[PDB]
């Protein structure tokens, strides 16, 4: 039903698609053990938000180490090209993935965005149901990227909608909740609203690849993107979310985040 399975692919393609999952696999392990390391100087109000990006790590590591073992069982060298075997690869794991780490990565936002009790539990339940459709309507839509293209383009179109209202809730929080932020990180909470903006958007394209360029080289298209996607929503957030903890931890007078910021 995945347009990966209509190809053959040179040696070429089947190789950078590998290397870029692999590159991703280690990526985001490296990125955890950095996350661990630091958590000891974020202050005990923001420390779940770095926790949450440990958990991002390993989650979205292992759904790229899960694709990449997938990626090798499904093919191998026949007659000059990499052909497909008995095992299958798709795409639409990583959807199922999304439906856990997308919260973990809208939780950590609304922790350093200093949401608290009634506020943070009703904001957060909202963006997890509209993540969630979102996502379903998604996973829904790509089930016919090959067999009805119509189809794929209007469950995009009902998952567009949710993904622009959730990002609605995000923007309003942020921009509402800016002049509470320590440290001067109610600067620095604007990037991370325009990086999400960025980065989030590459899923639907990827998701469209199908339509314009349905071929090997779409197929090697839409795994590029979801590499930069992936890094960028998930690493560079997380780490810009972290800087954001150990900030307001240090202006809120924890010593750690304060000796921390001292020997760099
Ligand atoms: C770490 C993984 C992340 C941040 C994934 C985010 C995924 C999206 C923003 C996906 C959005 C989609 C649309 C807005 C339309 C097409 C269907 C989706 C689910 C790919
Ligand atoms: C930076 C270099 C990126 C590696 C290019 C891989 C593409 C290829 O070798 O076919
Ligand atoms: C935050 C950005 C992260 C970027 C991660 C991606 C790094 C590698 C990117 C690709 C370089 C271009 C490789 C050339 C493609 C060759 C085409 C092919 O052989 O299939
Ligand atoms: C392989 C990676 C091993 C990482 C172990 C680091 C332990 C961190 C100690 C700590 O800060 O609590
Ligand atoms: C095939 C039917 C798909 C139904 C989509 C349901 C939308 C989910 C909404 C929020 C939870
Ligand atoms: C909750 C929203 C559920 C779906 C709304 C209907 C519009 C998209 C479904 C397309 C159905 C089809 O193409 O057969
Ligand atoms: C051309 C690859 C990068 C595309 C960035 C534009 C999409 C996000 C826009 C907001
Ligand atoms: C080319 C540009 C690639 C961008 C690479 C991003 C790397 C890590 C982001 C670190 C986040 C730190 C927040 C900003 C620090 C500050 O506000 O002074
Ligand atoms: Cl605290
Ligand atoms: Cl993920």
């Amino acid at each position: 039903k995945n347009i990966e399975s209509l190809f053959d692919y040179s040696a070429g393609q089947f190789e950078f698609i590998d290397h870029l999952l692999t590159m991703g696999v280690g990526v985001h392990f490296a990125a955890l053990i950095f996350f661990l390391v630091v958590s000891q100087f974020v202050a005990p109000k923001y420390r779940i938000a770095t926790a949450l990006s440990c958990i991002v790590m390993v989650s979205a590591g292992l759904i790229l180490n899960s694709q990449a073992v997938m990626w090798t069982d499904a093919y191998a060298y026949v007659d000059g090209s990499y052909q497909l075997q008995d095992l299958t690869f798709s795409n639409g794991y990583r959807y199922v993935n999304w439906m856990a780490t997308i919260p973990c990565l809208l939780l950590q936002l609304l922790i350093v965005l200093n949401l608290k009790g009634k506020e943070l539990f009703s904001t957060a339940t909202w963006l997890i149901l509209a993540a969630w459709g979102m996502i379903i309507t998604g996973y829904v839509g790509q089930l016919y990227e090959v067999d009805d293209i119509a189809q794929l383009m209007i469950w995009g179109a009902v998952s567009t909608a949710f993904f622009v209202v959730m990002n609605w809730i995000v923007g309003t929080k942020i921009f509402k909740n800016r002049a509470t932020m320590l440290g001067g990180t109610d600067s620095t909470i604007t990037k991370v609203f325009w990086l999400m903006m960025f980065a989030w958007t590459l899923y639907p394209i990827a998701y469209l690849v199908p339509a314009f360029m349905n071929n090997a080289d779409g197929v090697v298209l839409r795994q590029l993107l979801f590499t930069i996607a992936d890094i960028s929503s998930k690493v560079i957030y997380g780490l810009m979310i972290t800087y954001i903890a150990i900030q307001q931890s240090a202006a809120a007078g924890y010593v750690p985040a304060q000796q921390a910021l001292g020997r760099i």
